[PDB]
């Protein structure tokens, strides 16, 4: 195996001097060779503090050089690293921090969030990440170290995944996983070694597209990695432009948000560089996806991935979000909702997406093992989205096996219907429920006007009518909200809504 460590050591014996790591509003930047020195520094630094292999450590951070600078330095300790979103609630983070057992937390965000892990009674130590290294600058002392020893199934770093209501899960990502979870960026999207890599790093460093598939990706193919602190869509692409950046890898909001500033900018902004621009998370509107190829340069490619097994299918210039099909690493089929892992469908019938859990999968959910049980099964990792393979012999995703609405013995997935409430005039945002409903489930729109508008249930009704959905796939009642209830990551509390109406 070449681990995360391995493969960034190996980069900097071949590329020492080339640019690593670029922060062009902080005019910060360091080589390869600098980059190692700083992980070094910051490693020994945490050892002559009594930090060991193994021991899990917290990280709290927005993107910025000096984050992955100390995730770096405790993977080359050895510890495991335990990334978390900062946009997460004070408390939820104290309490993940405290059932994952600890030794320590980095953490660049507020004094609120300190006090709320002192306040909690974990055991773990508080580390503020500018006390560590700032501005790419290490407080130094000890030097140097051991390069531990590693092994393939040996936990390597902890990311987190919503679950079917929260708490986020903490999955376990092994040693063995990172070459492949970078490596798919090589096989699907066709990005190479060399030095002519400067990827955009907008994705988070707390989802493993942020971290293998980007930033460790950049760097293990000897490119530049080019931090983004905060994303601002003409910044983005005045950084494209100045940095010559050669792939981006952004949500279906990221890149909504950079066709349109693109298409006003016109040929203000030079693009030319830009030969791969990466999509994944969501299922993108066509909408967005047609702005996207008219208004944006580069090879499109849809990316399906998970925390637990990273991609799984993948789609070059994509007509619509819904359609893939797998790539190399890969082994997948569909199988009958709450079935066994060999209940093939016959295609064209609805089941569950599920993937072979081999060297990129998940070791398990740490001090969830019931959960972990639904979740591996018999050599598979089991998505939870509903899927169809297409007469074209792609894989369609449907949707979320849990938002699934069961109406009279159909599957009617939400987000299909979502899609079609989402462009009548006046709606700003919809979700769609299935009410218990003694036919099992009714139907049910919750739409938020646009600011200063009115809705009305005949109206939307009849707009539907006009539309392609299937009779049966209608909704059968209409709320209309001025907010939907959502947590601190902005997603619906959808069984929190079913209790609000
Ligand atoms: N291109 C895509 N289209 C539709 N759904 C997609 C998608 N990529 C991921 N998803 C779904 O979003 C969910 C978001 O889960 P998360 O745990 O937030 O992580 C990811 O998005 C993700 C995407 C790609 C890779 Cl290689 C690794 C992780 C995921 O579990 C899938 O069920």
């Amino acid at each position: 195996m070449q681990t995360v460590n391995e493969m960034l050591r190996r980069a900097a014996t071949r590329a020492p001097d080339h640019c690593a790591l670029a922060v062009p509003a902080r005019g910060l930047r360091l080589t390869h060779a600098e980059l190692r020195a700083r992980v070094e520094a910051v490693a020994a630094r945490l050892h002559a503090d009594g930090l060991r292999p193994q021991q899990r450590v917290a990280v709290v951070a927005p993107n910025s050089a000096d984050v992955v600078i100390a995730i770096l330095a405790l993977h080359r300790l050895g510890a495991v690293p335990a990334l978390l979103n900062p946009r997460l609630k004070s408390a939820e983070l104290a309490e993940l921090i405290k059932r994952g057992e600890m030794t320590a937390a980095v953490i660049a965000v507020g004094r609120q969030v300190a006090d709320a892990i002192f306040q909690s009674g974990s055991g773990a130590r508080i580390i503020f990440l500018g006390d560590l290294v700032r501005d790419g600058e290490p407080y130094s002392y000890g030097p140097p170290i051991e390069d531990p020893q590693r092994e393939p199934a040996q936990p390597a770093f902890i990311f987190y995944t919503s679950g079917t209501t929260g708490l986020p899960k903490a999955a376990i990502i092994p040693q063995r996983a990172a070459e492949s979870r970078v490596l798919f960026m090589s096989t699907q999207v066709g990005l190479r070694h060399g030095r002519h890599n400067v990827v955009l790093g907008l994705m988070p460093l707390y989802h493993v597209v942020g971290f293998f598939a980007v930033l460790v990706a950049a760097l293990a193919l000897d490119g530049t990695y080019v931090v983004i602190e905060e994303f601002r869509p003409v910044d983005a692409l005045q950084l494209v432009q100045q940095e010559q950046v050669t792939s981006l890898f952004a949500t279906p909001t990221h890149l909504d948000a950079l066709a349109a500033a693109a298409a006003h900018a016109g040929s203000s902004l030079k693009l030319d560089s830009l030969r791969h621009v990466t999509f994944a998370g969501a299922t993108m509107p066509d909408a967005v996806l047609e702005t996207v190829h008219q208004h944006l340069p580069g090879e499109k490619v849809n990316i399906y991935g998970t925390t637990e097994a990273m991609n799984s299918l993948y789609m070059r210039q994509p007509k619509t979000g819904t359609e893939m099909a797998p790539g190399f690493f890969s082994e997948v089929r569909i199988v009958r909702i709450g079935g066994g892992v060999d209940e093939i469908v016959a295609n064209g019938e609805e089941g569950e997406l599920i993937v072979a859990a081999s060297d990129s999968a998940f070791v398990g959910y740490l001090n969830q093992p019931e959960a972990t049980a639904e979740k591996l099964q018999d050599g598979w990792y089991r998505t939870s989205d509903v899927a169809v393979w297409t007469p074209e012999g792609t894989v369609r995703i449907l949707g979320r096996v849990d938002d699934m609405i069961i109406s009279g013995g159909e599957n009617i997935h939400p987000s299909e219907i979502e899609r079609v409430l989402g462009t009548a005039p006046g709606v700003t945002e919809v979700v769609v429920i299935g009410l218990a409903d003694q036919w099992g489930q009714s139907v049910t729109a919750c739409v938020v006007p646009r600011l200063g508008e009115t809705l009305s249930a005949d109206a939307l009704d009849t707009f539907c009518r006009s539309s392609e959905l299937a009779d049966f796939k209608r909704p059968k009642r209409y709320f209309i909200l001025d907010q939907l209830p959502k947590n601190a990551l902005n997603k619906v509390l959808r069984r929190q809504l079913v209790q609000q109406v």
